[PDB]
């Protein structure tokens, strides 16, 4: 969560990523208002659903030779994390 949650230019490097997930898919995410200030928790929100519903993290090496390990659900909200386990990104 340290890595998730570290300030980062007006709010957290998971909520910026909640920002711009929301912002160009609000159908998946769900729109993202308030305050910048908010942003972390409503991203923790979707954080902490996406780890608790059905599926699976699966290692996943992409063209560029970088594994990452992917959880993405049925309804199109995915994380990716880096292989030591610390937040990467949204994924849909």
């Amino acid at each position: 969560l340290d890595t998730a949650q570290a300030p980062y230019k007006g709010s957290t490097v998971i909520g910026h990523a909640l920002s711009k997930h929301a912002g160009r898919h609000p159908e998946i995410w769900g729109k993202v208002k308030g305050s910048m200030s908010g942003w972390n928790e409503q991203a923790m929100k979707h954080f902490k659903e996406i780890v608790r519903a059905p599926g699976e993290f699966r290692p996943t090496m992409n063209e560029k030779g970088i594994t990452f390990l992917e959880k993405r659900l049925i309804d199109g909200r995915g994380v990716r994390l880096n292989l030591d386990g610390t937040f990467k990104g949204f994924i849909d």
